């Protein structure tokens, strides 16, 4: 799939056994998701934005599949408005940016 | 161009003359600049990220060269701790996500 970028680059993803709408987002570094319920030992861990900063729940090897690729990576949880796919998996579903 | 994401996608921007670094961002939805110096009218605006909200001074109908391509626009210029080219600019540019 390529992308054009005239609205939101939303995409479909199952985690944790549930299916969310995020965010490709070629600005975070990270991967943050809404309030969860994700099985597992977490980290404290905090996380700045535009914006200030937000205390997530940090979680390592987490399976995600992003578009019907499957990547796994470290997942944050915690209160940010919009689910967030950052570069740690986007290089993981071979995703690039063309212009 | 093509570009993968292992690092930060970084470009150069001249802007009101100027040189900088900024972040070809696909999660926002706009031009955010660090405080700089743009000539002309601005109006007062809000904008939200992760973390809260920043006071910007808006600026429309900017010219932004990016990368070596020219494209007109919103900027808006306030305490962003990175510059970030939002997608208002990046379809100006012809910039697509691919995997
Ligand atoms: C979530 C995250 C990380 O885990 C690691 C590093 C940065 C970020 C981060 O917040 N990145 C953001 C850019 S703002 C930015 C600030 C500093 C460095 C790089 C980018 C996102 O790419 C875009 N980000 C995605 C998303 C985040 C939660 C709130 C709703 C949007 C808001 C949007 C955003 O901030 N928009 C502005 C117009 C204000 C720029």
């Amino acid at each position: 799939p390529q992308i054009t970028l005239w609205q939101r680059p939303l995409v479909t993803i199952k985690i944790g056994g549930q299916l969310k709408e995020a965010l490709l987002d070629t600005g975070a570094d990270n991967t943050v998701l809404e309030e969860m319920s994700l099985p597992g030992a977490w980290k404290p861990k905090m996380i700045g934005g535009i914006g200030g900063f937000i205390k997530v729940r940090q979680y390592d090897q987490i399976l995600i599949e992003i578009c019907g690729h499957k990547a796994i990576g470290t997942v944050l949880v915690g209160p940010t408005p919009v689910n967030i796919i950052g570069r740690n998996l986007l290089t993981q579903i071979g995703c690039t940016l063309n212009f």
